[PDB]
């Protein structure tokens, strides 16, 4: 599996047009792909945004030339109807052949609760996510209308009239052992986040491959993608503090509990310890340290990086990759 | 009220990239705005598409320079969550200041049923549409999180972190007398379709203005927009037959009954009489006839045209407007 280096352009940390400009610059510097978060409420309250990802993606695909672009990730089970998610990405891939993907996952209360008032348990959301993926695949792959009455979703003589030449690649998010195994069973590739290399090497990747083998798949053709935030600045302290915005992602309960007010998510983010940030995220003072940070995750099994630029000087955070990319391979 | 002439680029009759190219050409020829249908299933089965409109709009706004672009129309009550519709258009308007609008309406079974299995009555859907508009406005206009428990929709400490400089203009569709009055009460402007000038002059516009006055609004600042399909070709018979794809829109029951299979919608479309098509749509052999067709609708009260090009020669159907636009005024 070849190493791909992608850029995560946040619609929570930056205004959407600013994120679009970052994506264009990332492509020029040499990133292979661009990834974007799909949120309704942000992980932090102060100076935050939460732009709609699908509308932004149409603009980004049109503004760029060749990079692959995918969400990271799109929860297809509550505020979004899975058939509509299937239609959206099939449409974009027909418009921009070979440049479009989608990633899915069980959700976060901060996006789903504010607009539905509901929050089911983790096993129920995982179950809903598997059924959503089934719905998406039926629509992407069927040559005739399909009727389906699942436990959560319904299709009634549904057909996708707009399909791409080849199927949209589907990344499935798994953070815990059960989620990772489900990703191997139902996704084309793994997507993960907020894990230290040890967890990846010993739990996440092994469980993902176990799920793939149980389903009769060759895990060797399945990418291991991961969202990791980085901050690079000559002043180490300034670089580490600049990652504060994303500290809440390192609090496991934020992915399970019914917490959806960004002000309270921010309180938790502000309680995260500096060593937790340095252990999970990439804090670097120069290109050499960034290369080594990436290499420790490569050694753990990651081969498609989705790197979220949370650097004090955003443009430098992108530019410095002219030195990083060739050294890590792509 | 000044007359504006817009172009309706269909994602049902054309592939999405083809519709994008038409939009770019329309802007160059002089159209003031571009409108796009928001469907899951198409009005006709043969050679049809149904691309997702929001993703397409991000691409079209990025590819064009100044035209105003809006959906025509987006049903915000079942397959789409109204808070998400509110987020999508607020995001696009923040990215493309002053160039984005949205139109809403009660829906069509062909879009909502295939992905939900449900189809409420007209009065219930109208009621849901009014509550959806309330949800959208609360989110667009509030400076603090809002909590709302309506009959159909829920907001729980919801806040739009990404807002444009000024509010998204909202077109409200009304076809029947009650819908037209609701449009005057709750929309910023009227959107309508499938009506002859007499109906417009005597029922639709009067009811819309009645609704606006009841709500305390000045109807004089509210546009009267309408989607009308046209076909222009030197051979009149060829021009009229080219409108077949859209004949189903002239069958009132298609907006009320639970009919969602495009093959059966097509059967009905194929039973529509030629005089019905000539009376409601614009069939012309040259620029002069197009100008007179537009003038008869202007006289009935329409001042923002959304013209759907269903001409045999699509490019000529756009180009000929270099001669039409200056004569009808914009
Ligand atoms: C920027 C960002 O938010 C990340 C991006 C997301 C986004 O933009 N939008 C969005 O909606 N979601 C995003 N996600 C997260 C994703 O939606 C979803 O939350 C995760 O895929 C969930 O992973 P999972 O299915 O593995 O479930 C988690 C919660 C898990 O841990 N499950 C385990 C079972 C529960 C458990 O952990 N409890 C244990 C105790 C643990 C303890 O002691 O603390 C117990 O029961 O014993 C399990 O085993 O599966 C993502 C996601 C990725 O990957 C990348 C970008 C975004
Ligand atoms: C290309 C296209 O489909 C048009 C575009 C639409 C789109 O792209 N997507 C979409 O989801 N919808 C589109 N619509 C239609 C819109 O969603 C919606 O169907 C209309 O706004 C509904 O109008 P309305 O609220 O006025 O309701 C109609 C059905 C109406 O007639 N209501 C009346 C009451 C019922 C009635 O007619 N029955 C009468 C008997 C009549 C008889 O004898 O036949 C009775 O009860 O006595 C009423 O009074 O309100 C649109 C819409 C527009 O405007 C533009 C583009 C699209
Ligand atoms: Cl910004
Ligand atoms: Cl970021
Ligand atoms: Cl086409
Ligand atoms: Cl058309
Ligand atoms: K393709
Ligand atoms: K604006």
């Amino acid at each position: 599996m070849k190493t791909q280096i992608g850029y995560f352009a946040s619609l929570e940390q930056y205004r959407p047009m600013d994120a679009l400009e970052q994506a264009i610059r990332a492509e020029k510097v040499g990133f292979d792909s661009v990834w974007v978060d799909d949120h309704f409420h942000p992980w932090y309250h102060d100076n935050a945004q939460s732009a709609q990802a699908w509308a932004w993606m149409g603009a980004a695909l049109q503004a760029t030339k060749k990079v692959f672009i995918s969400t990271c990730i799109t929860c297809p089970i509550m505020r979004y109807n899975p058939a509509i998610v299937a239609q959206t990405f099939a449409t974009l891939r027909q418009m921009y052949p070979g440049r479009v993907g989608v990633a899915v996952g069980a959700g976060e209360a901060m996006n789903e609760v504010p607009v539905t008032g509901e929050w089911p348990s983790v096993p129920v959301r995982q179950d809903m996510t598997v059924e959503a993926v089934k719905v998406m695949r039926m629509l992407w792959e069927s040559d005739k209308p399909v009727t389906f009455k699942g436990d959560y979703f319904t299709l009634d003589k549904a057909f996708l009239y707009t399909k791409p030449d080849d199927e949209v690649p589907l990344y499935f998010s798994g953070m815990g052992p059960k989620g990772a195994k489900l990703a191997g069973m139902y996704g084309d590739h793994l997507m993960t986040v907020a894990a230290a290399p040890s967890t990846l090497k010993n739990v996440t990747i092994p469980k993902f491959e176990e799920g793939a083998r149980e389903a009769g798949k060759d895990p060797s053709k399945m990418e291991h993608a991961m969202l990791i935030w980085y901050s690079v600045d000559p002043d180490y302290d300034k670089a580490v503090e600049a990652l504060r915005f994303w500290a809440g992602c390192l609090v496991p309960s934020m992915f399970k509990y019914k917490v959806y007010d960004p002000k309270e998510v921010q309180l938790h983010a502000n309680l995260v310890h500096c060593d937790t940030i340095k252990e999970n995220y990439m804090c670097a003072t120069d290109a050499e340290e960034m290369i080594k940070e990436i290499e420790r995750f490569k050694e753990a099994g990651i081969n498609h990086f989705c790197l979220g630029n949370s650097s004090p000087d955003v443009n430098f955070g992108i530019d410095i990759f002219k030195e990083v990319i060739p050294a890590v391979r792509d």
